[PDB]
C-alpha cells in the first residue's frame, strides 16, 4: 500500500523545497563565472527533487508492480529523479576536478545505464529478474565510484588545496552515500522485503535529501566553487 | 472526444512542415558558421513540432485521463513537443547573446521542469492537484522569462546594434507567447474547462505556429545570425 | 509470439556484452586525450545494446500491439537501443572529421526525429498509419546519410591520410549497414510481413552487432582515433 509512509513523502517534499530556496537566494548575490555554474548544478538538483518528491506524495509517481504473487506498490519516480539528478551530481565533481570530456562522457553514460537497469528492475514481474538488474546496475554504480575515487582524487591534487580538501570530502560522501542506496533496494519491497516499504521509504528520503541537499551545502559553502 | 478539432491539428501539422521545409531550403546557401548554428537549431523545431502535430492529427498523441468525474482527451504530444522545442528557442536566444554556461543550463533545466510539471498536470487523475502542478509549471516559466528579459537583454547591449534589436523583438515576442500558454491551459478543458477543446486546441496552434514558424522568420531573415 | 526468436535475443545479448567487456579492456591502457574520447563514445553503444538485448531476451522489452485485426508482438527496446546508440555513433563520425556543432546538432535532431518517427511507427495500432511513421523516418536517415557522406567527407580530407582512410571505411559500412534498417523494419511483422518475427529479428540482431561491435572495432583498432 501507498499511504502509512507518505509522512517521509512529505518531509522529504519539504526539505527539497527549502534546499532549493535557501540554493537560490545564496546564489543571486554571485559573479565568479565558475561558481555561477556550480549554483545552476547545485539548485537544479533538488528542484527536480522536489517535484518528484512532491509527485510520490499526491500518488502520480506511484504505479503498482505484480511478482511474487501480489500487486507490489513501486514509486518509479524515484528513478526518474536519480536519472536527472546523479548526472549533475557528477558534473559538479567533473567541473572541480577538471575532469576531461571523455570520462565526463563515460561517467554520465555509466549512470543513465545504472539509473536506467535500476527502474527496468523496479518494473520487472518475474522476480527473479529483479536482482539481475540490480547486479547490472550495481556493476556500473562501482565503475563510476571507482572512477571517482581514484581518478578524479588524482585530477583534483592538481588544483589548490582548497578545491582538493573540498573534493575529498564530497568524494568521501559520495562513495559512502550511493553505495547505501542498492543496499536499501536489496532489503526493502522492491528486492527482498526484509524491510517494508514505510522504513525503504523513509531510507530513501535521509539519502536523497542528504544527497540533494547535504552534498550542495558542503559544496556551496566551500571556497572551492570559486575559480580565481 | 477528439475529431472536431481535427481541423487545427491538420493546419498545424501543414504550417509546422511547411516551415521546415522553407528554413531548410532557406539554410542550404549558408556558409557562416555562426549563421549554421541558428539554422540547425531553427529548423529542428519546427520539424519536430511537425512530428507532434501528425500523431495529434491521427490520434496517437491523444490520451484519456479520468478526472471530475469522466474521461478527458488529453494531447500529450503538445508536451512532448514543448519538450524539445522550447530548449532549442532558448539556445537560440541564448546564442544571439552569447549566454554564460552556467545560465544556459539553468534555463533548460528550468524549462524541462516547466514542461515535465505541465505535463504530470495534464495526466493527473485528481482535479485538484492539476493545478498544484499548474502552478509550479508556471513559477519555472516566469523564473525563465525574467531571465531572458533582464538578464539577456544586459547581456544583448553588448553586441552589434543588429544583434541587440533583433533579441529585443525576439524578447519581446517571447514574453507574450509564452505567457499565453499557461492562460490557454487555465482556460481549456485541461483546467477550468471555460473553452472547450475545440477552441483550446485552435488557440495552442495559433500559439505553436507563432512560436515554431513566427520566431524562426523574424531570427533566420535579420542578420543577427551572422556572426561576421 | 515472442519465444522462437529468443536464441537470437540471447546471442545478440552475449555479443554485446563481449564486444562491451573488449572495447573496456582495450581502453584501459589508453592515454590519448582524443582516443580517450572515441573509446568512452564507442564502449558506451554495447553497453546500452546489452541492457536492451537482455531486457528483449528476459520479456520487458516486448509489447504487444494490436493491428490488422490482431495482437503483434513489437520490440520497443530496439528503438530505445537505438535512441541512444546512433546518435553516439554519429558522434564517433563527427569528432573523427571535427564537424562543426550545428551540423552536430543537426544530425543528432534528425537521428532522434529518425528513432522516435520509428518507435511511434511500431506502436501505431492503425496499419496504414505505420507506413507513414516509416516514409517520415526514412526521409530522415537520408538526410543523415547524405550530410555523412557528402559533407563529413569532405571534412575528412582536410585530416591525416590515416583519419581520411579510416572515416570512408566506416562512412560505407554506415551507409549501407543504416540503409538495411528500414528494409528489414518493412519486410517483417512491423511493416508488411512478408518474413516471420524469427527472421526479422535474427537481421536485426546481425545489424545491431555488425553496427554496435563491427563499427567499433574498425574504429578503435585504428589509428585515426589518436590526435598526435
Ligand atoms: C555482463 C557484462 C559483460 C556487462 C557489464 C555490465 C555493465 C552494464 C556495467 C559496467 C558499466 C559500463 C557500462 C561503463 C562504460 C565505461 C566506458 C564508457 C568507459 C570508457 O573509458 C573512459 C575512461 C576514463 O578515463 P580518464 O579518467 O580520462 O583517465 C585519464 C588518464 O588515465 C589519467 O588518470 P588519473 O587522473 O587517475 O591519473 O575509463 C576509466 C579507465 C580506468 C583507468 C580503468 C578502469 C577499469 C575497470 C574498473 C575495469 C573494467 C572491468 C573489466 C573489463 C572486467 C569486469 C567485468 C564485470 C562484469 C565482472
Ligand atoms: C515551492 C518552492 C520551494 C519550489 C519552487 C518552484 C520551482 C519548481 C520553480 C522555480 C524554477 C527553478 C527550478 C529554477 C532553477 C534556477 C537555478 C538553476 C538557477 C541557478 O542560477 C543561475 C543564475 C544565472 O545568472 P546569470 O545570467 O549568469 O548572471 C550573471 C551576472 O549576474 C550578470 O547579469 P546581467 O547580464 O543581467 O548584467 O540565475 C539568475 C540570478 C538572478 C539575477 C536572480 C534571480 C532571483 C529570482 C527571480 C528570485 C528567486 C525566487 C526566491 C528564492 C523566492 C520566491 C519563491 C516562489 C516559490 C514564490
Ligand atoms: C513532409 C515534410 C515537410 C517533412 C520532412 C520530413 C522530415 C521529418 C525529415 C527530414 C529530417 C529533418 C528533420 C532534418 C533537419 C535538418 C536541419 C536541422 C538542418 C539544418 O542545417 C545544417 C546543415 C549542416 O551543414 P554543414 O555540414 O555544416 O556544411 C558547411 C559548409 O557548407 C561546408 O560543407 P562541406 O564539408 O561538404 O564542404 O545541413 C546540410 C546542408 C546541405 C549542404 C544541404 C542539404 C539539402 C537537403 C539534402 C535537401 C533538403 C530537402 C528539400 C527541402 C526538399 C525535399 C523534401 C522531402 C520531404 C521530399
Ligand atoms: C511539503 C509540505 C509543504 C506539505 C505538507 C502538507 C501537510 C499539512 C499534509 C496534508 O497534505 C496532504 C496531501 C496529499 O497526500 P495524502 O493523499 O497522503 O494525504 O495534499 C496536497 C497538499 C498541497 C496542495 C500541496 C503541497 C504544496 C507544494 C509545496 C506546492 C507549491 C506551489 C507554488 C510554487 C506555490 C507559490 C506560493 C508561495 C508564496 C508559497
Ligand atoms: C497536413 C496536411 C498535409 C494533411 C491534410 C489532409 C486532408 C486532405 C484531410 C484527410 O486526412 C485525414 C487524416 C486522419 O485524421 P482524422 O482521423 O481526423 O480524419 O488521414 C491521414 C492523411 C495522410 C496519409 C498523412 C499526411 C501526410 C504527411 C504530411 C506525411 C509526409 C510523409 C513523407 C515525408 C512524404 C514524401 C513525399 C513528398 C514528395 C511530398
Ligand atoms: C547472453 C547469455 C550470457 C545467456 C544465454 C543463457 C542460456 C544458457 C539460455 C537460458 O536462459 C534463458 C533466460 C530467459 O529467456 P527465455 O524466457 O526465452 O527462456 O533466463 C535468464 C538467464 C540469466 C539469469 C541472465 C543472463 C546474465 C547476464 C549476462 C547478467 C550479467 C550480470 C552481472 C554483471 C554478472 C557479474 C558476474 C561476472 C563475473 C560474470
Ligand atoms: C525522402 C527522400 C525521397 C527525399 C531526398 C532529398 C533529395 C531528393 C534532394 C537532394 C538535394 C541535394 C543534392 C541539393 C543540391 C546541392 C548542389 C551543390 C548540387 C549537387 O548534387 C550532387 C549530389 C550531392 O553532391 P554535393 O552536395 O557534395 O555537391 O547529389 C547526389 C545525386 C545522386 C547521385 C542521385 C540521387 C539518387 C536517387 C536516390 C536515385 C534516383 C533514381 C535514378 C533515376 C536511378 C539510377 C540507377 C540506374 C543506374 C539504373
Ligand atoms: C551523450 C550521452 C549524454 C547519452 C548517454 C546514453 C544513456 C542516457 C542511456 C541509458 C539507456 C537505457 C539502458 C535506460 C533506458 C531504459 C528504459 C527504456 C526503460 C523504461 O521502461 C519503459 C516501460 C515502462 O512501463 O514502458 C515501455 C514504453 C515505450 C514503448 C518506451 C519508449 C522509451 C523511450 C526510448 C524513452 C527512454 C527514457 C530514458 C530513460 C531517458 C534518458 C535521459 C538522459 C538524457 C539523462
Ligand atoms: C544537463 C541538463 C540538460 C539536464 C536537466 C534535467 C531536466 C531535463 C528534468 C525535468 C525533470 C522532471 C521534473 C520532468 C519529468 C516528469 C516525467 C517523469 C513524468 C512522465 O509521466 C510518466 C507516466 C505517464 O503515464 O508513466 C510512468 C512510466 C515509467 C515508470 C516512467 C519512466 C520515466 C523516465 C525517467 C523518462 C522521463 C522523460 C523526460 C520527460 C525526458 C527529458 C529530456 C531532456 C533531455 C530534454
Ligand atoms: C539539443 C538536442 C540534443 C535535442 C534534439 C530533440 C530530439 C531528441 C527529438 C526527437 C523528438 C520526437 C519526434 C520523438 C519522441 C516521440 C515519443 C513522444 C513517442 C513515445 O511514445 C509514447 C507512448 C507509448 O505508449 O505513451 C505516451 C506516454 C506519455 C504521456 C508520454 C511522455 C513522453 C516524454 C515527452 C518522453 C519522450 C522520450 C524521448 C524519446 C527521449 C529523447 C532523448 C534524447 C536526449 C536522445
Ligand atoms: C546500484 C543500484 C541503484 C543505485 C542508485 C543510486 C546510486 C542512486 C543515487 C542517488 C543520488 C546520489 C541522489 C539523488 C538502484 C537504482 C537503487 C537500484 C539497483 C542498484
Ligand atoms: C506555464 C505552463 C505551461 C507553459 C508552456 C509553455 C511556456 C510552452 C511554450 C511553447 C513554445 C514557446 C513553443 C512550442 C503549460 C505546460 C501549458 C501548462 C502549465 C503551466
Ligand atoms: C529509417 C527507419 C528506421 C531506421 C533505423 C536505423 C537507421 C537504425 C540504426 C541503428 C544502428 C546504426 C545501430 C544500433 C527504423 C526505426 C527501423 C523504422 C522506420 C524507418
Ligand atoms: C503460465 C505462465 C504464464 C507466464 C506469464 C508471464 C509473462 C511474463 S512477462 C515479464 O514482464 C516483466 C515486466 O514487464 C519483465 O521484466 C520480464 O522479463 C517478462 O518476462
Ligand atoms: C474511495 C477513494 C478511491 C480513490 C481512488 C483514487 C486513486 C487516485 S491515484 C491519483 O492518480 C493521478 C494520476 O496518476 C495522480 O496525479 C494523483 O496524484 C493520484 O492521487
Ligand atoms: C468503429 C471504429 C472504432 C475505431 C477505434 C480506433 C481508435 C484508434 S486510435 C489509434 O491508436 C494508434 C496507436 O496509439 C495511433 O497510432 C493511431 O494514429 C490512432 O488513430
Amino acid at each position: 500500500t501507498g499511504r502509512p509512509e507518505w509522512i517521509w513523502l512529505a518531509l522529504g517534499t519539504a526539505l527539497m523545497g527549502l534546499g532549493t530556496l535557501y540554493f537560490l537566494v545564496k546564489g543571486m548575490g554571485v559573479s565568479d563565472p565558475d561558481a555561477k555554474k556550480f549554483y545552476a548544478i547545485t539548485t537544479l538538483v533538488p528542484a527536480i527533487a522536489f517535484t518528484m518528491y512532491l509527485s510520490m506524495l499526491l500518488g502520480y509517481g506511484l504505479t503498482m508492480v505484480p511478482f511474487g504473487g501480489e500487486q507490489n506498490p513501486i514509486y518509479w519516480a524515484r528513478y526518474a529523479d536519480w536519472l536527472f539528478t546523479t548526472p549533475l551530481l557528477l558534473l559538479d565533481l567533473a567541473l572541480l576536478v577538471d575532469a576531461d570530456q571523455g570520462t565526463i562522457l563515460a561517467l554520465v553514460g555509466a549512470d543513465g545505464i545504472m539509473i536506467g537497469t535500476g527502474l527496468v528492475g523496479a518494473l520487472t514481474k518475474v522476480y527473479s529478474y529483479r536482482f539481475v538488474w540490480w547486479a547490472i546496475s550495481t556493476a556500473a554504480m562501482l565503475y563510476i565510484l571507482y572512477v571517482l575515487f581514484f581518478g578524479f582524487t588524482s585530477k583534483a591534487e592538481s588544483m589548490r588545496p582548497e578545491v582538493a580538501s573540498t573534493f575529498k570530502v564530497l568524494r568521501n560522501v559520495t562513495v559512502v552515500l550511493w553505495s547505501a542506496y542498492p543496499v536499501v533496494w536489496l532489503i526493502g519491497s522492491e528486492g527482498a522485503g526484509i524491510v517494508p516499504l514505510n522504513i525503504e521509504t523513509l531510507l530513501f528520503m535521509v539519502l536523497d535529501v542528504s544527497a540533494k541537499v547535504g552534498f550542495g551545502l558542503i559544496l556551496l559553502r566551500s571556497r572551492a566553487i570559486f575559480g580565481e
